């Protein structure tokens, strides 16, 4: 009583963040369908136990531990996978953080911070990977932005700035790569599950759905992009939000 | 080498339009995972074209003649469904028709044929159907759109208006019946194949792609809407049009 | 205190549902910088009533009776204005009705008016007057959506169809009249003052502004567009919310 | 024959990336209306132009040489500023640069170049200057963004990156702002004069303008956002583009 997502044959995907929420749930269903599932997380000890739940399932998956607010030491990690792995064919750029503040009180480590590691972080991960998958003539990249980032949200200017960055860089990869077919496109969920719960009740009342969405519904959104016959979908963003912001 | 679109169990779908292109592909693939497909086409002979197509893979299907751009026989063709059927799960609103001309030439028919067919049929196909998927508890609705209707195009002022018609009647709908667990999402199709080869050529060389995309992609994304686990998606606009118009 | 709006020399306006709010606001914005402004209402003593406003400061306004839901009659009215004008630089498609209602309740008249009245119209309205403007080389066409054709809102699918028709409507015509140095725009207001004084309240608590806005705001914008200074804008629309819906 | 702006009584402007261009055309118009016109540029000999430009017409107008690229450079100049001036009521943010190359061959000071000057820069800018104008109930924040932030650019994945990350920006800041009588919107520009003439002709077949934009048409725009009349209209994203990308 699932979907199947074919994402080809021989497969390697990469997920970014994978340790908990959206990101964990990605690569654990991402393995139901690729040979080899690599999670990056920001520390070991994160990425060891999902790897262990991918693996309890009779599926292949390693991890590395890699902190993408760290340009120097994130391109090694992508550098060392890629000496390991000649191709990565599916990339889900997850990681990500918030620092949330009214702008008046926001610090200015607060809004560096989130830029870094949501947006900066792109070029260091994607660049080499995106190489080989044009050498390849073939791949999925994924970029996980937010609702935020088409809408702005209060306290989160930092947040929102980094997400919408997600976004341009999505649509720009997508028209470069496309013809080496390679697919760019980017997920903006609403409301995931994983605040009071005052605020959360407030939360809710303002979605359609009246529920908060589950990363498991985040992961079927990204493994359908990332399967064989999602190649004509390219440069877009697919809201996942319960009916949030039509 | 398929993806696997699990809709639930027991479900019946009615695709409009359905006698050939999108339309077909996607009464075809629904009818993999779906209890009952009802195809719906301008002529008799039409329909039972693509419901024979389906009975010979061994699936359930049935086919009505009904015009939509006539409200009396569209009305009349979707209460006898109903009468049969006590629940139609998924609707696929597909029906559609071009009577392209630049403004200063198109004629009061060409404008008024295209938006009665493509947009005010919609009030009668999916207000009975919305009644009982509300009172069941549960439904899809996906309305096939064009990023004409997104971005405009010349010669097309009529197609644009009523396929952009169809994004706003999908958000609203997304919006009241939503606490149903019914989504209402539309799919906005680039350059599908099925013009001069040299105008081809030209369209063609604006797509990052590299080629049109096919009916049975556009088929994949409408099957994925219909889905279990597409829930939390709704009143979105979904373009698969290979980096066309990012 | 007030902005100024150049808008070229010996030229004619001509503003629909001119009667009352936003459209009256903008046929007597448009006058104090307009040769001449023609004001359509359904009645001839709506039209007269804003005429005379408009004369009684000076201006030249002439007013005639036209229900845009009728295509004959209209169809008339414009041909009319047309024998005595060479022509109509200026127009402002601003006439439109609600009809509200939840979509399980909405009645078929609800439905057909709205779309007839808000958006089948626009075809009788600007195909003559553009036909003028091509051959003059130049035109400001502004049609007014709203913020609803953009997002979809509970009880109102046929009206947010029809705007987001007027949408499509816009962006096509852009695309085709563009090169005669015409430009077309459209204008999507959020809640403007001329409800419960509870749900009013509530509305207002959903606006940043934290107030609705007025048909003099709105006319500012529709009267800076229609400007010689804004010829680059075209297939655009323009949002005056408040940042109700960024 | 040209449109006048009303921006209020006693308004102090800053306009950013003053020097040349479409900022130089900005800060030159402003001086029309606004009381104190102050011009940023990298060089104290480019702002000096711009203020003795505007000066000549018997304009007031200052100008304090900052490289927006510079944290702690940039935020001392703000600093500065608003030692001299209680408040600044209209900010033009228009400083950013270009460092064009396929994602491929991108070098990593092209992709930070481009992200800290365009978008991280608006934090130290926009942070000071807006407590101002929060304590003082008023403000026009006009960030400068491009077509390509929307839509994304082949070669200019990380330059859109910048200008759409300048968009999520300023929707969040006109949602926390708002309600202090601050507006906070974005111009999104096509192509504007000030490349190889075919290339030229190549983009301009593709603006059904037919033409590029001028500076000075961008600038009438920001004005028409600084002035007084436009206070309702927030957390938007004017694209001014010749009908370029509907």
């Amino acid at each position: 009583k699932e979907n199947y997502y074919y994402c080809g044959e021989n497969k390697v995907a990469l997920v970014t963040g994978a340790g908990r929420g959206i990101g964990r749930e990605i690569a654990k269903m991402l393995a139901k369908s690729v040979s080899h599932v690599i999670c990056i997380s920001r520390t070991q000890k994160s990425c060891d136990s999902v790897v262990d739940e991918i693996k309890s399932f009779g599926y292949e998956s390693s991890g590395y531990a890699g902190d993408v607010s760290k340009k120097e030491e994130i391109s090694e990690v992508i550098n060392k996978i890629l000496t390991e792995h000649k191709n990565v064919d599916i990339l889900v750029n997850n990681a990500g953080i918030t620092r949330d503040n009214l702008f008046l009180r926001m610090k200015n480590d607060e809004w560096e911070d989130v830029l870094r590691t949501n947006l900066n972080s792109l070029f260091y991960i994607t660049q080499p990977i995106s190489k080989r998958m044009i050498n390849n003539r073939y791949g999925r990249i994924i970029n996980i932005s937010s609702i935020v980032g088409l809408t702005g949200n209060v306290g989160q200017a930092n947040y929102s700035s980094s997400k919408a960055g997600v976004i341009g860089f999505t649509k720009s990869l997508a028209k470069e790569l496309a013809s080496r077919n390679i697919t760019v496109n980017a997920i903006a969920p609403g409301f995931i599950s994983s605040i009071s719960e005052q605020i959360k009740k407030n939360i809710i009342s303002n979605i359609p759905a009246g529920r908060m969405g589950t990363p498991e519904e985040v992961a079927n959104l990204a493994c359908f992009l990332s399967s064989d016959k999602s190649g004509y979908i390219n440069g877009r963003v697919f809201v996942i939000d319960g009916g949030l912001s039509p």
